[PDB]
């Protein structure tokens, strides 16, 4: 059930895509990925030196798909500033921490949470093989993004990520995630 | 099966128009997000004129109730709330969040507060770091009751141990609304 | 398949007729979408009469009471019609309309009953869920015995079981005001 | 389960020709039933001679156990039970309720006693009813536990609100058994 | 939960108002549907103007063989150059496509993977009916080799061993295999 | 997820104003209907312009396909047909009984030809009446596409006792389908 | 399909006379309570005759699996364990309980072990509940382990935080068993 | 439905009773119950007698590898020589079972099928756990090869290489590999 | 349900083993083939120059599997007449065709069927060729088989099981796949 | 619930050794295995002496009724039929095929012909094979019926085309049973 706005009829949704904000608030797979890539190459294409504005509330999901919404930040011009209201997790931390530096911002009660990635592998040895180079490839590679991203030694966040590190919203500005508690609006 | 008005409303549009959320469902992240997303835009029309939340859930996922009530105190238009039915546990949590004054009960509406419920699978690692995460999510929602409600801490822990029931006059007294509205001329 | 109306779907052109149709089993969003039409034909014009038409087997009983309340608050007047079945929180409802204004078809019945409900858990949780539930019972009983006139001690007693009536029974217990059988 | 020859038994029917007795599953009418009938077998062979009743169950219906800890009550013969694994809720009723100075538990055994559990659909009336059901129940059986442990009942009545877990040392401490063995000799 | 867009009257999704810019998404596993639309719209936009780029996001783990190759046809056959850009993951018929892009428009983002392997598939049936598939298979597979040496640069023989199983690339890898002709990290 | 064109269109109907239509599902009534429907547009809205057909399924119901057969016989417009992907059985049928000279391939699509499948369970009389029915559909499959094709009638029946594949340029040679496209001018 | 041997035994039954059982499955409180069982009746046949424990086991239950180990323990009778196949987590415990002296393995048995694994729902309460009950299981094994094995605490704990795969030979080296047999006349 | 022999009182089973001539069948996939009801009865048949043959009636495809190494090993542990019989089939792990009979005593029915291959399985987790599975399933993989080698007499990297996919071997086909004797037609 | 005899109880089917009867009367699996070689082995070792029957009513099944039994047949010394009873299809047939010559039975209503094998196979295009080529071996394996204990030429035999090939009991007689049509008992 | 007898018999098993065999289920091949055991076991205990055979069944498989009907006409010992109940189809053709002048009926006991009932799937080709099959059971059933009633060939064709009914009177008209008995004595 979601309502409506007029000024041409709007969604609440699409209303606040006009704004330029984008809603990053499911799990994360390639249709929810496509979909928030296309919003964000639409806006940057609008006006590429506007802020464009990703809320998020999302437990993460697919690395791939995180990947691409994170690569296609990193691409367009507009500076895109994150706010996680609710829950930030894995992948969908990774986004959080990818946002401008200095427009990443959280609610004070949110909730961000980073760990290392999750998988499955079934068949020959050969294949298995194969596929749990992958995901240690991955696993690497989400590691120093996020040492990147928040300035941390990339030795401490490969130990944080060992298993569920949970963060409030002051702990994560301290870790370097977020750049702002954000209360109360001007 | 979802009325119009008439350019075309269903009738929860209309409200929304008048400046009226419904909060009306069990609440998870997809409730909390629509919710906020309408909070945003009201307050981006009119940061100054009153927005009306009426509540009837049975509550739901914290992190979800908790993003409802971080946006509440964010946005500068002050947001009444008004629970018709029942508003238990997370929507308990923000008809107590409205604003000051500004939150009320219908006479037989039901307030309940109550500890988080939830689960946990794993190794015993696994399940130390979720069962610090709900307890410290136990302690939170209790702290924000007690700041709202003025109640002492301890108190309203020894009340959320179990289901803890208000009817509206209760519910006043306690400190979660400011006034049980009965008729339309009252206000 | 609902039809349209070109000046809405038929239930919409009759909200426009301050019409409202409460015709199927009342859960939260049964009363949620039937309380935001009360609220929208009130702030239209609170002075001009609502017509509830009725045609439930009842529900929950918060949910019932959401409608309920909402039509006391209202200043406008609500007028309620059963057509067909009007049982428990629906039969509550249909008796809580403006005095004078309740009505009913001549084969249209009422039903009404002590609440049901379920609880599990340890015996300290159903212990509470029993009081709650019996606090509902006073409650209804009461609410009954105020719309219709009757004593409470007989309200209790009727409605311990499945309690039917028929139109005329229900106005001789004061349900309902009036058995319209013709238009004129 | 395996079989065993001098006329063939199987190894619990083996045992109870010693005055063996297994209680090793959740208790529901079935399984008291059974342990009843071998209860009054036992007894009507020798009602002098000590039957071993081993316990290792998640406790179950309330019915169901407090027939076995009445039966124990009733048979001359003294019943000395004794927790391997675990006796929970109505199994720990009934380790309990074996002859004093005769309930023992191995050194890494659990016991656990909580308050009862259940649950009812219908009218209020009917509601109204089970409740009361439920409620005396709980009171009778932390009567039963403080009876048998020595324990003030208000005191028994605040531990078992909650899971309340207790390891064989401590089970020995709060009066559930008389003794932790460890060994063969004595 | 798709946005829409008003007249940038006029209503449009999101995937049709970036359609509306000549930008198609293939971004599901592939099947004849998913197949048959985006051939749909590489016909409609080759004939809105048969010289102006088409732009091919490619996020997608593969699928049936023919329905791929109906794609990779599609794409040779209408006039408009259609440049390929692998976001997220192009496996198996994905990077086929992926690699069939118009030369020196073949782009990746810098953590997209690209796989490539050889076809699966299944059959039940007589000994007589299961030969007959079988053939059917080897002919894709020989088929699929010899279009990534055909687009990559690379000796046939190469490309066979590498897919015998899952032959897996970063963006630069594949670039340097040939399958992409470069990565893009921000825009400019 | 089916794209919009501008008043609206989805991508199939915007290119059904341009005289294309898609088969590109397995074939059923329904299925069958809608093409029908859309051939009889078409030529009502002109019988003389090209109508294309453009092919992608695995076949499926004779009956359903051969309504298909049928309405593109009648209709006085020219149908072009086209197989991207795929043509089998009912739809390879259908591929071959383009306008002579507009039916066409692209340079990786395959046909397959095969003689009909079916079930039935009942009664022995019932079966009798039913092994009629399917003798009957294979034969008059076979002396279809022995006449679209210019194939002798026993060596389409020989063909068509197993699945026969063929690549476009064996399709070609086969009297399928009349070019091979690789670029669109060739149209 | 079990076998029988001559009066009647399935092969299991006819070993058990020969003071022989097996942990051949996962281990819950039915596993448990049978071979609690047949200790007890092989120990009150003799006390002071060797019994032979064969495991082939992934573990299970941790109420379970301590229950064979308190029982072996607790009888006279001397019980050797032989790991033929796998010993992971409580019937690795099992089997580096045996007596000291006679654990074996065959040489291509694995033993592995790890911390315990569970999990709950329930409100905030019944869950710390629950935590710190697998938490004093996980410490329990631990010190088990430690004392059967001699390493020390700090090592167990590190090296059971995940799951640790042994063959045979580092079985012996970590402790765990006392020889590596590859003809019976080892024993 | 399986039928039962009487003193040849004595009530038997056929299987039961052809225990009683120390005949053993692997008729079944392997799993650990169907290793423990093998390794039992040959450690029965060797206590009753150290010095008499074994006759192991093979017609399995195989299954877990820690259940058939249990087997195995137990083969080797007993004093009594195991022969190995393959009727019907012998893949995988029952394959290793067959080659790992007493030399000399492994024997194939003519149309009996042989098939080595590496193993498989699967893992879900968290990357940590992952690579600690995927590396017990690579050791597994290297015991197994080195295990047939050992049994057939191929050097280990023709090993290795022949059972990267499913090997089938003829009865004839196995003897020449070695991982049988003989190859039985009639009785005598 | 299955009847029981004395005289020592047995099944029927088993009091008929006794006899030196086994029943092939169900679709062929491995447990099929693995129970029917072991009575063939009893019965051969308990008398290797006494006729063994083997009475068939089976659709076939597995190819492995009826090997088994093809091959044990052959292999013991012991003469294996074979009778079909109601219906012997694809495995069956070969098992009913490899009896003993001059000792393959039929019953006068009794059906014979044979035709190539049926499978399937799922993978990569290697796995898939490897599979298919095994099941064109059993393809090929069985008509020779076939021609081999008929006297058909393999050419002949090959096209007849292109599909099912259906035989009354006269025309098997004719065939070669078995040697007489029985109608009454001597 | 299968009743006993005192060395231990079921009571079916009791009423073999009295040389009585029950058909009482619906017939497949498994039925008819077991049948055709006990009618071979019967005629190797004693080839001169009857045989009852006991029938209430509603019919079932083609092939595995005539493997019982083929088992009765090899035997020596002569099978008496006996329809307590229902003999319906195949177990009408069993009924019909016992020895001629001992074929009895209870007084209500039900007869039905008819038919054979069937399905096919597959190509056109496998359908046309399966439904010769079928066709031919249907003829040869038929002939079997007429040539055990002495009905001409003609009206059992024209009888069995859809389910026809016979009381056990009336079955005796039709030549399927020689003897109604109603009471003991009359035998």
């Amino acid at each position: 059930v979601i309502p409506y706005v007029i000024e041409r009829v709007y969604d609440i949704y699409s209303r606040l895509l006009k704004d330029r904000i984008i809603f990053l608030g499911t799990p994360i797979d390639a249709q929810v990925a496509n979909v928030v890539v296309a919003q964000l190459l639409f806006l940057d294409a609008q006006n590429p030196n506007q802020e464009i504005k990703l809320y998020i509330n999302s437990p993460g999901g697919e690395v791939d798909a995180g990947l691409a919404i994170y690569d296609t930040m990193q691409f367009v011009r507009a500076p895109v500033s994150t706010i996680v209201i609710g829950m930030a997790a894995s992948m969908a931390a990774v986004i959080l921490a990818a946002g401008e530096k200095g427009r990443r911002y959280a609610l004070p009660h949110a909730k961000v949470m980073i760990h290392q990635p999750w998988g499955g592998v079934r068949g020959t040895a050969s294949d298995i093989a194969i596929q749990a180079q992958e995901i240690l490839k991955a696993k690497k590679l989400l590691n120093e993004i996020l040492a990147k991203h928040t300035g941390q030694p990339l030795e401490k966040v490969e130990k944080d990520t060992d298993r569920d590190y949970y963060l409030s919203a002051q702990e994560a500005l301290e870790y370097g995630l977020i750049d702002q508690v954000v209360t109360r609006e001007e």
